[PDB]
C-alpha cells in the first residue's frame, strides 16, 4: 500500500538476464526463486511495510524431537530475520521441546498432538520437515499466495520419470503426459487461506483413497503434486531451498544451499 522510500541499488538491465543457466519463470508466469533473481532489500522493504508475520510449522513426533534444537537454532540465524515469525511445533512430547533462545519479534508455540487460529495470527504459513537445518538465507522472497519447492532429486528429470502416483484408481493419479515439476512435500506454503485450501483438498483426497483401499505411492507428497498440477503455484522455489548435500553434492547450478537434510 504505502510507498517505498528512496533506495540506491544497481539498475536492472533489460538486455541482461541475471541467470541464463536456469528457467526463472514458469509457463504460467510464476517466478522460480534462485539466487541472483531478487534484490532482497526491495523485498524486505515491501514486506516489512506490511508488517508481515510468517508462521513456520513443523511436526516432531517420537524420535524426531531430537531434530528440534538444530532446526530452531538455525532458523533463528536464517529464516525471515527482521520479520515477525511464529513457530508452531506439533509434538507428542511437549516437555522434550528444547529451550531455544529467540530473537525479538519471534515466538514459539508448542501444540500437543496424539484452523481459524492461523488466520488471526499469521499472514503466511510455511510448512517444513524437521530433520533439516538452515544454512543460508530463507526470506520473504518465498512469500506468495501459494508455493511449492522443486524436489532436489528430480529438477532435471523428464516428467515420465517423476514418481507421481500412476494408478488411475487413486485421487493423486497423474498420467505420463501431464506434469510441470515434481514438488517435494518437505517445503510448501503460501497465504494461510491457500495453505488451508491445499491441506483440506489433500486430506479429502487421501480419505477417498483410503475408502477405496489404495494408498498413494508417496503419500501426502503424491497428493501435493496432484494439487499443484491443477492449482498452479504463484512462486516455485528452486532446490536451493531443499537440498541433501550428502546425497547430491553441490552442483554448479546452486549458488547457495539454504535449507538442507540432516544426515
Ligand atoms: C538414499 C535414498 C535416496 C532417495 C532419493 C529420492 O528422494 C526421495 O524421493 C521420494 C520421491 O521419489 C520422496 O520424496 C522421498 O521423501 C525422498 O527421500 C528423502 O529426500 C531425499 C532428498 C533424501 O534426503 C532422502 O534421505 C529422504 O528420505
Ligand atoms: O517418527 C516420525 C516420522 C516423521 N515425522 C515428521 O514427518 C516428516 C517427514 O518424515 P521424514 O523426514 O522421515 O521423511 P523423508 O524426508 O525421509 O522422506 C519429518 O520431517 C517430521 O517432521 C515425525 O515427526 N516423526
Ligand atoms: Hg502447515
Ligand atoms: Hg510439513
Ligand atoms: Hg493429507
Ligand atoms: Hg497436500
Ligand atoms: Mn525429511
Amino acid at each position: 500500500m504505502v510507498s517505498l522510500p528512496r533506495m540506491v541499488y544497481p539498475q536492472p538491465k533489460v538486455l541482461t538476464p541475471c541467470r541464463k543457466d536456469v528457467l526463472v519463470v514458469t509457463p504460467w508466469l510464476a517466478p522460480i526463486v534462485w539466487e541472483g533473481t531478487f534484490n532482497i532489500d526491495i523485498l524486505n522493504e515491501q514486506f516489512r511495510l506490511q508488517n508481515t508475520t510468517i508462521g513456520l510449522t513443523v511436526f516432531a513426533i517420537k524420535k524426531y524431537v531430537a531434530f528440534l534444537k538444530l532446526f530452531l537454532e538455525t532458523a533463528e540465524k536464517h529464516f525471515m530475520v527482521g520479520h515477525r515469525v511464529h513457530y508452531y511445533v506439533f509434538t507428542d512430547q511437549p516437555a522434550a521441546v528444547p529451550r531455544v533462545t529467540l530473537g525479538t519479534g519471534r515466538q514459539l508455540s508448542v501444540l500437543e498432538v496424539g484452523e481459524r487460529r492461523f488466520l488471526s495470527e499469521v499472514d503466511y504459513l510455511v510448512c517444513v520437515d524437521v530433520d533439516m537445518e538452515f544454512r543460508d538465507h530463507v526470506g520473504v522472497e518465498i512469500l506468495t499466495p501459494l508455493f511449492g519447492t522443486l524436489h532436489p532429486s528430480f529438477y532435471g528429470s523428464s516428467r515420465e520419470a517423476f514418481t507421481y502416483e500412476r494408478r488411475p484408481q487413486s485421487q493423486a493419479y497423474i498420467p505420463k503426459d501431464e506434469g510441470d515439476f515434481y514438488y517435494m512435500g518437505a517445503f510448501f506454503g503460501g497465504s494461510v487461506q491457500e495453505v488451508q485450501r491445499l491441506t483440506r483438498a489433500c486430506h479429502q483426497a487421501m480419505m477417498v483413497d483410503q475408502a477405496n483401499g489404495i494408498e498413494a505411492v508417496w503419500h501426502d507428497e503424491s497428493h501435493l503434486n496432484k494439487y499443484l498440477l491443477r492449482h498452479k503455484p504463484t512462486k516455485v522455489l528452486s532446490p536451493e531451498y531443499l537440498w541433501d548435500q550428502q546425497l547430491l553434492g553441490w552442483p554448479a547450478v546452486l549458488r547457495k544451499l539454504r535449507f538442507t537434510a540432516v544426515p
